[PDB]
């Protein structure tokens, strides 16, 4: 009986960040109250000044990170406002039945809907957009995000034992399909109707045109980068809604690793690079033990430093000579 | 000595249905004795009409999908009649020596031959034609198909207790690259011949024209739709021969998945969505707990939605809101 | 205190041969010191005669494998000769803190620098060059390679049992992206500087023009083909520092595969093929059963049999029919 239960309003946040909440579950199974406005939105997407028509979830790509625990009820009211000008809808990977709940969610522009279902499985989880005969446009013009369904008893390494994060970030990485004229220059829009058979051309051919975090280019880097402490214990939630990804830490490892996002299984240990693929989400566990600058990455080097997927980390601290020193500096 | 031991005839059936068999064995090792026809037909791919050259085991992309115990000997007989045109082989993966059979089965038009292996590994396996020079033009035409080795035993889960399924499909997922001319329309050539240095390049290219399930766009929907009750316990098989795929249920999740096919392996738990790598088959358990239509697809959302990456399962019984329920119907 | 242990000097050994090492440690830890001379040099890599101008660590691609153990340290002299025209660095995956070392081994030509790590995880990791603004250049080049580190009581089994390998040979898998004029004809520098916007341009479009093990198409066939004896106990050691691999040895497996290469983790067993991840070195343990011709390829068959991703092994010793026979040689 569902209408015993504490209900809990969670205001959301924006990427990279996430909404507070508890690791270990300090309640008994609540409905968690979400709300999300659907937004389209012009995008500046790289320092050329290119610009797209986004569709997103609460104004940003990717859409804000959900925290539950396993078996929280998740409702959720979706709102599509009348400044919109196409029908969206929500699947939930978390979630059983009706399409993700993609068939019981379509709004046209004006309308709202509320959702409800149980969070039965533990794990990060990807939810996108997905109307019927356009999802990929959707999904690629960046209307997707993820949803983490903890264990009631949080998290645990390979035997068992408790790991608590000191922080949490969320990496949503985005690949784009640009239109390119006849010469490869990218194409401008005055609404997202316009674009659709150039969309669906430049989709078919498999080649992204970008690659980012956070829905640019240099997103997560100088004021944007994100921060740790030596010695602090940090989750990193990464989704692909589309397109596998192999992320990796310059500098660091994945001490801990769910490549593929579920937590009942064991962690992966000591990662130098993970596998992520489309349409999954996924989380490393990292322990900071040098200070300085680290790039977070896609490791396909190109994805990464030409076409985006790439972001820094800034760590405090003491420098540990045991663990890496210049011997003899560069000289001639 | 092999001649002290049953032999048991097989006769195949046509994707996605399995042929009849047991889980858990009955019998001690045997010989099981399997044929195979190839056949060179035309098969129309897509709803426009594009027709290409197919190589067949059996008449079907893919293969049919042979199933067998651990430690029993698989004897197969290939025919390759003189109405073919090509010299064809056989490779399977789940065999040991001879380039995995394919040295020993190269059969011109007019000749037959029979091999035997000793099934040494529990798990599913692609088997494709491989002949010398001519391998990926082959397995790109739709010559491959899989075999499962059961455990004698049956499947196991992640404690080691029995997993037991109701129903078995095999999705064979194929690649096509279709030569273009310069406009990018389909050429079409009276032989398989014909066709060889076009194909070759439209190879090059690494990018599919096509992604298909059972040999064509929409093979697994409407009156061809996957069927399953509510309760019911499902094992999908999924072969890539020669590109990674991520396939995901679209309201449903992998219970237990064994994403690169090997039975020794503990199952990977609570699945979103998994990586096959190309040239693998894997297999992913569910139960059903939900009635309706459910998509199962490529994750790669413009390989599934544009290219053709995608079928359809249709759940009979019983709606469960306690699972998801719509609390405020989309309106105004 | 570092000054008290033990130094040992290594010379290494080119691809895909590796240098002498003990399996299970038979000293305390120690500072293992490798010197190591940045090449460019020309190099051909197809049947054609396409050259590059390729950028290498001590002459080779891949750069050789180095081998330590568990909390030994490594001690990396290396020397960029002012006969190179570029800067280099390298990153250590396997290193924690500045970039992997990339931060502290900036070299013009004419400098050398000495950089000391400590080898804190145990697995096969990628290294790589990664200079600012230039890193996929560098790596598409053919600047990257790999180093082992052992654990002090060598390989274990899925059980904790010893796993002893008789041989060991290191595949770097190397993707290409040779610029093209308008007609699709590879084009020819007289120094690597001049390529580099073309070279950026051929990159962006994800798509390498070769994919080849050990430099070059045919490297590891003929008289440079791998060896082995049936009976004989072989790891194989492959990295791809930039895109994903799926490799599979046609007529065997992977008994024991760490496809993400790390050790601490228990090996994936049965394998028919695996994903390495771009990024990644892993490994495979494979028991020879049967002698003759055996291909290592990428089971995208397109860039094993067109790109050039294939080698062979060479087994000697006696054939077991019981595993695999032909009943019937093939015949009208
Ligand atoms: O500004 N709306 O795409
Ligand atoms: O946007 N209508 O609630
Ligand atoms: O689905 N592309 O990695
Ligand atoms: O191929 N996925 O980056
Ligand atoms: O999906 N398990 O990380
Ligand atoms: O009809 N044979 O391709
Ligand atoms: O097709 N000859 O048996
Ligand atoms: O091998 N291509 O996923
Ligand atoms: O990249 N494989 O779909
Ligand atoms: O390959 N083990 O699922
Ligand atoms: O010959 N140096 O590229
Ligand atoms: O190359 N200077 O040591
Ligand atoms: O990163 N490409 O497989
Ligand atoms: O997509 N990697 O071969
Ligand atoms: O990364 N473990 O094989
Ligand atoms: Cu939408
Ligand atoms: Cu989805
Ligand atoms: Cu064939
Ligand atoms: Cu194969
Ligand atoms: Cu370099
Ligand atoms: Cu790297």
């Amino acid at each position: 009986d569902i209408s015993t239960l504490p209900r809990v309003k969670v205001d959301l946040v924006k990427p990279p960040f996430v909404h507070a909440h508890d690791q270990v579950a300090k309640t008994g199974p609540r409905v968690v109250e979400f709300t999300m406005t659907i937004e389209e939105k012009k995008l500046v997407i790289d320092r050329e000044g290119t610009e797209i028509h986004a569709m997103t979830f609460n104004g940003s790509v990717p859409g804000p990170l959900m925290v539950v625990h396993e078996n929280d009820y998740v409702e959720l009211r979706l709102i599509n406002p009348d400044t919109n000008t196409l029908l969206h809808n929500i699947d939930f990977h978390a979630a059983t039945g009706a399409l993700g709940g993609g068939a019981l969610t379509q709004v046209n522009p004006g309308e709202e809907t509320t959702l409800r279902f149980k969070a039965t499985k533990p794990g990060v989880f990807v939810y996108h957009c997905a109307p019927e005969g356009m999802v990929p446009w959707h999904v690629t013009s960046g209307m997707n995000g993820a949803i983490m369904v903890l264990p009631r008893d949080g998290l645990k390494d390979e035997k068992g034992q408790p790991l608590t994060y000191d922080k949490i970030y969320y990496v949503g990485e985005q690949d784009f399909y640009v239109p390119k004229d006849e010469a490869g220059n990218y194409k401008k829009y005055e609404t997202p109707g316009e674009a659709y058979e150039d969309a669906v051309k430049a989709m078919r051919t498999l080649t992204p045109t970008h690659i980012v975090f956070n829905g640019a280019v240099g997103a997560l880097t100088g004021d944007h980068a994100l921060t740790a402490a030596v010695g602090e214990r940090v989750l990193v939630v990464h989704s692909q809604a589309n397109r596998d990804t192999r992320p990796h830490l310059i500098g660091g490892h994945g001490d801990y690793v769910w490549a593929t996002g579920k937590f009942r299984n064991p962690p992966d240990l000591d990662q130098e690079t993970w596998l992520i693929p489309g349409g999954t989400a996924g989380a490393a566990f990292y322990t900071f033990r040098q200070p300085g600058v680290y790039a977070y990455v896609n490791h396909n080097l190109i994805e990464a430093f030409e076409l985006g997927a790439a972001g820094h980390f800034k760590v405090t601290g003491e420098w540990n000579d045991d663990l890496m020193t210049s011997v003899v500096k560069p000289a001639s």
